[PDB]
């Protein structure tokens, strides 16, 4: 995918962001967007094609893959990145608006907006982490047993690349936890 | 797909747009174009290939897929984005024309044009929402029963990734509703 | 495909073009090039692979697909865009030549050249429309009956995605008609 | 493929080229590079995969495809473009060298070099045209009869998309003839 | 994958880096990123598809490929590049922070930070080398014998392109050793 | 692959290079990088997929393809380009270092470094030529007879596109010889 527009706006907000905030944005670019592009998308590329079920029943593989993976992991991470970035977009928009007003003519209302955006980032990060956990836990097993119609009885289905997917799941979970910790540091640093 | 040209023109119109309008354009880029590029196109990539029908009849799968999906969802969203953006293109063109005339030498006629473009955006958004609804509702079921010739009788066909497609359908519907609400806010803000 | 070079030259000619001409060029970029890139190429991507014929005869599918689609639609639209743009290239080249001569040192000969280029655009547009019509009409049917050797007798062949292709055929026909109408407006506006 | 570097150098030589030369370069970009990228590469994409031979003999299809198409057409056109452009590269290099020498400090030796480069362009164009003609004529037939080992006897093989390939073959031949005529015009214009 | 953002930041740090450091960064770009993009990704492209196991057992190939290659080599090299680059990112961030503070208003604390970043680079490089060694040694054999359920007994599986993969494994190992040696040179040069 | 970074550095070294050196670099870009991108990569794209062996033995095709092509040709050419370019990178780095030192404050040591880099280029070119020759000669035959386990006895395997690959092998060999001759000219010109 093409993240150029998002990257441009995030670069814009870097100028008006705290040091911790700049660390957060660079982490976002290097350890989330770049990982999905260079590494994860290739891992998940053959998710359905190499999904195999031990049956002669038409449509069983499709329904079972859908049940096993309601939403693909890479897609969920895309959404997580976008929603997490959106508060920064709101903040930079507010700042640019203030600048344009000054042209017509981090304190106070602007500072409060910054803190609010940090809070929203934290909430979205926790929400996506919890959602991933309930969806998949954090370990993808090779065997999925499926009892969804049209499959006759329970059928054994086998996932592609489960170990590598587990590795990247855990990597992204760690990155999200790091980003959350950075946000906590931002709040503490503002407090100081 | 390459949206660079459209992005450039939309960026141009940002300068001469209202704050709500800038919010609308950023929503368009981040939550529509970027979603289609990064996420949705991969979801719908194997729509026909992994479409499977329980038959030994040649051509049944092709005719049934065509009947089930007259137009693909991602294509309809492309068209929706383009038509929705077109009013902004008209408005920016009018503004640039006025500027060039001033060189030769948001009020009045220009303001009325802006409001008209907002109205067109609202109409196109509602039209595409209603069209999608009548075409597909908002839930893609896994089973499609097909009675189209050459299929003998009704045949059971099975869709790929129905749950994920439902998730993205609903996501895009929400984004469109948000954009419509933003347009309403634009009109109210102008009224104030 | 990469249209960057053509886009650059067309952007150059925008500066020295009429308001109607700018509308025409933006229509060309947004509703032809962008449609082919984002939407149509994916539609026509699996034209031959998912073309299926009810036979056990080697080579029948290849010969029948070739007979049914002598030239693919997307390719014909590429050619249409290029030939339609070429008059603008001639006009901008003439203008730049005049500028360089002035450096060494829309009226008259330049205006006549502009009108001639409009006429060529109209002729090429009508020609491509008529050619498409005679080749395919404007509705792609799912069933193609083929009697081309090596096929034994008439064989039934089934086209992929006929409905979506019909939708895009009609969309592009509408866009071409709109562009032609714009050219007529250009001539009338010059007359005024 | 990526032609950015070649495009940059050709754009550089446009400044120091004749009006006819600029027409030639724009023809090269729009009607050769852009055609190969947007249209022809997709046509020839499935040349070997959809090549089918009526046999049960392993390796017959590979050897027969190789014999039928020793070099693919698109590849030959790539080479033609590169060799044809190379004289312009030589000329621009000579001009830039002269400029750098003047910094240290179209007539005469430079003009003769320009004419020589035109001559080389004409020779390379004629050579590639004749080579294509002897290789393939100008019509690709659907049926190729192959007697190459390991094929037992003569086997019937069937080419993919022969009509479309014929259309593009003829289109590129016309473009090459146009470019040659332009070179002739360059020489005559210099003579005047 | 797209490394533009990382490349931009690394280019930024080149200005404030030692001569040995610049050599290290150019080695990183030319002999790691460019190798993975141009060469290695194509080698490893068909890792699972052309993985073949001598069995009629569903799911055996998937489980055996996963066991043989828990993480793909190219993915591990991506991670290695990112982690190795991260210290440079920290250093450049610290330097830019100091610059911004000076605006508000290689020695001392900055120099110590530089040395620390060198140490982290060395540790990460050694860690990835050792991890690769324990995972795969440095020779990929063609035969993998697999006893993982559902495979019945030990099954013989055959890897794709083992020799080429061995060649690139050794090439990247050499590059990593060279980079480590460069870091040692950096420390010695600072000592001098 | 993406050669932008290498291209940028090579463009930088053009400014501080001899006329023959500029000819060499343009040859490198136009006749090596552009050929691999536009033409050769498509030729070698289906090397393993269309490799066919006359056997019913699992894994025989993989082992035989690996034995026949230990390293793919396109990969070897990538490595050749990178190693050949590396001396220019060393030279430009040395020159930029001298410039930065002058800021703090082709003759002599710099000239000797330039000659040394030419020598390294010549050695690497000869080495890669000889290596290719011993690996493959310069003609790819269609038939490869393979006796590698698990294949039972000698099996006949058939290569894809052998003639086209031979053509490009010879083309690249010619380009390398031309570059070597250019280096010889560089040394002679310096001698004069
Ligand atoms: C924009 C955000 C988009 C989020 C999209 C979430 C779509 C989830 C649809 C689930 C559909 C479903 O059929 O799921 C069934 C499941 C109960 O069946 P199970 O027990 O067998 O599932 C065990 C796991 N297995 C099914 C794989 C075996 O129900 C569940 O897990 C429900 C889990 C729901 C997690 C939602 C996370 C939202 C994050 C919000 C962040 C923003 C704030
Ligand atoms: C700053 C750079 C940090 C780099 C850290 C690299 C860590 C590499 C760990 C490799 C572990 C291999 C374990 C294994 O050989 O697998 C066999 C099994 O193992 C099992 O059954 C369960 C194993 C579960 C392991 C979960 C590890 C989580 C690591 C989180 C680290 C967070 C750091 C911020
Ligand atoms: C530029 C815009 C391009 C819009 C292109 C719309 C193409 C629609 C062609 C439909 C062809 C057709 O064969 O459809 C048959 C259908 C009656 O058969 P059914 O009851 O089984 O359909 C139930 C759904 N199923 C068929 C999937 C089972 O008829 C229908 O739904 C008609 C629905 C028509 C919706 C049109 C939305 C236009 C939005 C305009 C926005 C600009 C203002
Ligand atoms: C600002 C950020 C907002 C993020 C919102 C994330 C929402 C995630 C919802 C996840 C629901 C999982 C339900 C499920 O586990 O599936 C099981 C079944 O469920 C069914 O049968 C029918 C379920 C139908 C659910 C439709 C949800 C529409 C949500 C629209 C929200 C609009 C916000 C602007
Ligand atoms: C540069 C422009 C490139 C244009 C390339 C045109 C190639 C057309 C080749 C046709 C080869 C052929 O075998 O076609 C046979 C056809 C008579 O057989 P049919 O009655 O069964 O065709 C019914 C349709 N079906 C065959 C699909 C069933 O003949 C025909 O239709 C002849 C139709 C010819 C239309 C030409 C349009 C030119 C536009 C020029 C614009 C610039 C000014
Ligand atoms: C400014 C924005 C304009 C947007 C216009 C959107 C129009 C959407 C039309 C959807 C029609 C669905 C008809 C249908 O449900 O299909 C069932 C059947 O239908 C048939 O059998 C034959 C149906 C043939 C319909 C041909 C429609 C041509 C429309 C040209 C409009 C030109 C505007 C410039
Ligand atoms: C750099 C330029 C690269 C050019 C590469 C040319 C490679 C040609 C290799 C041909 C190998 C061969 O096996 O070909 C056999 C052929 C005699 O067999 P045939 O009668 O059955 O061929 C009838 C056609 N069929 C075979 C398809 C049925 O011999 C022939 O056609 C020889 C034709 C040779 C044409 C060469 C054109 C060079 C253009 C130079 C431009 C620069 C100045
Ligand atoms: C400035 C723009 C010019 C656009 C020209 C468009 C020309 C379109 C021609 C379409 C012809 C269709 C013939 C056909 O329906 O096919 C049936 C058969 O036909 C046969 O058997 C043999 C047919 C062989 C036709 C060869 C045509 C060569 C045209 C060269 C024009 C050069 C112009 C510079
Ligand atoms: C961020 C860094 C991400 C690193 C990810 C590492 C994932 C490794 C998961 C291994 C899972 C496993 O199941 O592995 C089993 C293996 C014991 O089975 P085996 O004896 O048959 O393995 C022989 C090799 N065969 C299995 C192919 C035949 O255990 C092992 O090799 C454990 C080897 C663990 C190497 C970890 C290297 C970490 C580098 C850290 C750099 C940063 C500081
Ligand atoms: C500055 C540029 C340096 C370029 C160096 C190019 C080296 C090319 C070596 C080619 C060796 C072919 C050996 C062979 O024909 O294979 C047959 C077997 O061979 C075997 O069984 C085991 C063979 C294991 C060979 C391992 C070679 C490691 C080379 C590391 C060099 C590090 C330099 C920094
Ligand atoms: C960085 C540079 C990377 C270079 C990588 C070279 C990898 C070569 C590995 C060869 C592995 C092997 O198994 O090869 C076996 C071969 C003896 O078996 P054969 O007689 O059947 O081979 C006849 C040819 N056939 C096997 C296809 C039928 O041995 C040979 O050819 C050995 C040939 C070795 C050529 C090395 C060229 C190095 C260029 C260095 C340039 C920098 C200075
Ligand atoms: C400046 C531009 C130069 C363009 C040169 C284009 C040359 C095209 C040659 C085409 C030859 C076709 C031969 C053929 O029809 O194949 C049939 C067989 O042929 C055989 O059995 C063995 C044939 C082996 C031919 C090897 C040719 C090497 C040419 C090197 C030229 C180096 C120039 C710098």
């Amino acid at each position: 995918g093409d993240w150029s527009f998002l990257g441009n706006i995030l670069e814009e907000v870097n100028e008006h962001s705290t040091v911790i905030g700049r660390v957060w944005l660079t982490v976002l670019f290097i350890f989330r967007i770049l990982i999905l592009g260079t590494a994860a998308e290739f891992v998940w590329g053959d998710e359905q094609s190499d999904f195999v079920c031990n049956t002669q029943q038409p449509g069983c593989e499709n329904v079972c893959y859908d049940e096993a993976f309601p939403i693909s992991h890479i897609r969920l991470w895309v959404l997580q990145i976008i929603f997490v970035s959106t508060p920064s977009l709101v903040y930079v928009g507010h700042a640019v608006h203030h600048v344009r007003m000054e042209e017509k003519r981090l304190e106070g209302t602007l500072l409060r907006t910054y803190v609010c955006h940090i809070i929203f980032k934290t909430l979205f990060e926790v929400g996506f982490i919890v959602g991933h956990y309930f969806l998949y836990g954090f370990r993808i097993l090779p065997l999925y047993r499926c009892s969804r119609w049209p499959c006759p009885n329970v059928v054994d289905c086998f996932v592609s690349r489960p170990t590598e997917k587990t590795i990247f799941i855990l990597f992204m979970l760690s990155v999200a936890s790091v980003s959350l910790f950075l946000n906590i540091l931002e709040m503490s640093h503002l407090g100081l």
